């Protein structure tokens, strides 16, 4: 569930694989859906930067801007469906994501700077 290492992560680009993209709302969805007092799930606006980490798994630390969605928590989120409004506040948010070796992923951290 963890990969820890000072240093050692390599910037990849948001343009060379759809992967980061996807990890991207993933984790948005996911942390928003457990967040308190929150109505909507939150969406990716962008990512922004996307750094890497190996050794047998694989940490994605992933920098986006997000904002609130125009979907409700009860409702299923849809990456292609569920985008914020211009005028919805946006916030910065890092998370990494560690995959580990045999390919199960989870949300190691998801930490968001304020708007």
């Amino acid at each position: 569930m963890e990969l820890a290492l000072r240093g050692g992560y390599r910037e990849r680009s948001n343009q060379d694989d759809p992967e980061y993209l996807e990890m991207a709302h993933y984790a948005t969805s996911t942390w928003s859906a457990q967040q308190p007092g929150k109505t909507h799930f939150d969406t990716v606006v962008e990512v922004m930067k996307v750094e890497t980490q190996t050794v047998a798994g694989t940490n994605y630390r992933l920098t986006l801007k997000v904002a609130e969605s125009t979907c409700e928590l009860t409702s299923t989120y849809n990456k292609d469906t569920c985008q914020a409004n211009a005028n919805a506040a946006q916030r910065t948010c890092t998370t990494v994501i560690y995959r580990n070796m045999q390919g199960e992923k989870s949300i190691n951290s998801f930490e968001c700077a304020a708007a």
